[PDB]
RNA sequence: GACUUAACUAAAACCCCUACGCAUUUAUAUAGAGGAGACGUCGUAACAUGGUAAGUGUACUGGAAAGUGCACUUGGACGAAC
């Protein structure tokens, strides 16, 4: 979805003179504007001008304005590494996060994970997903996605998976899976539930809460049960997790309030209830797969609108530029 | 005597050098010169009308006290009827 956005509007085409300024302003200890870095990012046109692009980037965020670095240029720079590789660059300034400080909570993250489908690459696209989640997103419908490429990577994902990783696997799980609308999600959310109690009980509560988008309070396998009960009302991992739990420093929780390693066997049996009641009531990939296939009519006009008001935020910014030069 | 950047939150930057010299001031230490105070010689200057009454000022003079001039003083006296 690239020809909506290349009516860029020009401005100067010289990078080396742009950078002298950068340098110079920097030498100074002086601040500079967004728009100059957006000039910058908008006239990249090979991997060494990438690269030097990328460099700025940083070194704007360490400046007096580590704000003001606009969704627009992200965004171009993002088209850019598009453009020529984008799935070593873009990931890496992804992966560091605060140092080139892109933050792009957006449209540009779905396009990003497009492109990763595209070309197969398929830890890179985990990675990808993992700070997307890591970030506070998923307002949006590439939650679908996200779920189904953590669907993917689990089909492959096969093993003890390991500290990190789990906590990761869970937060994928979670976030995204906001799903009220059909019971793959719940499930989803389960599975998250699940791995995050296992985390919790092999290591410690905070090794789950610590660097997430997720609550310190304790009972998330009593949670899990609880998302479980309701779609009754209204897994195979779960209980595989559970039989290993059953199976043979500092503290945040209380005297009084009890510990959930000696709540287990209820646990169980509460769990065996809740799969009964299922069972008398009345794969997860083919869902997925056949989610996509519906749903999925796109969010063009706002991204069109957004567009147009970043340009006209531009207009208005270079405006201003000129006033101060005449006022000079 | 020298003197702007940045503005979807708001912020960053911003730093001059020149007078002390055997110039000033006061004091200490001095080649040497001059007093004052303290403890034999030459006169006899003053004290008695002190042997030319004393003394003041000023002048000149003389080993030294002092001598003399001019004008002042009684801290001199003139004996207190003819
Ligand atoms: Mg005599
Ligand atoms: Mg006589
Ligand atoms: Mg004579
Ligand atoms: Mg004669």
């Amino acid at each position: 979805d690239s020809h909506k956005w290349e009516a860029r509007e020009k401005e100067h085409y010289c990078l080396a003179d742009l950078a002298s300024l950068m340098d110079k302003t920097f030498e100074r200890k002086l601040p500079v504007s967004s728009l100059t870095i957006s000039r910058l990012i908008d006239n990249i046109s090979s991997r060494e001008e990438i690269d030097h692009a990328e460099y700025y980037l940083y070194k704007f965020r360490h400046s007096p304005n580590c704000w003001y670095l606009r969704n627009w240029t992200i965004h171009t720079w993002i088209r850019q590494c598009l453009k020529y590789d984008a799935q070593d660059k873009a990931l890496y300034t992804l992966v560091n996060k605060v140092q080139y400080g892109i933050f792009p909570d957006n449209f540009t993250f779905n396009l990003l994970m497009d492109s990763f489908i595209k070309k197969e690459n398929y830890k890179d696209a985990l990675s990808v997903v993992f700070e997307v989640m890591m970030q506070e997103a998923f307002e949006v419908p590439s939650t679908q996605l996200l779920s189904l490429y953590v669907l993917f990577h689990c089909l492959a994902k096969k093993t003890d998976f390991s500290w990190e990783e789990e906590r990761n696997f869970g937060a994928s799980l979670l976030l995204p899976g906001l799903k009220q609308k059909n019971s793959v999600g719940f499930s989803s959310q389960l599975y998250g539930y699940a791995l995050l109690g296992k985390v919790e009980l092999q290591q410690g509560l905070r090794a789950v809460y610590h660097n997430m988008p997720l609550i310190w309070k304790p009972g998330y396998l009593d949670r899990a049960l609880q998302v479980m009960e309701k779609v009754a009302a209204s897994e195979a991992l779960d209980v595989l997790g559970a039989v290993l739990k059953a199976l043979t420093k500092l503290v945040e929780q209380l005297d009084i309030e009890e510990t959930e390693q000696s709540k287990l066997p209820q646990y169980l049996e509460r769990f065996k209830a809740l799969h009964s009641k299922l069972q008398a009531l009345g794969l997860t990939t083919q869902l997925v797969k056949e989610k996509l296939s519906t749903c999925e009519a796109e969010d063009i006009a706002t991204y069109e609108q957004n567009l147009q008001q970043w340009h006209l935020d531009l207009v208005q910014l270079i405006q201003r530029e000129q006033q101060q030069r005449e006022q000079a």
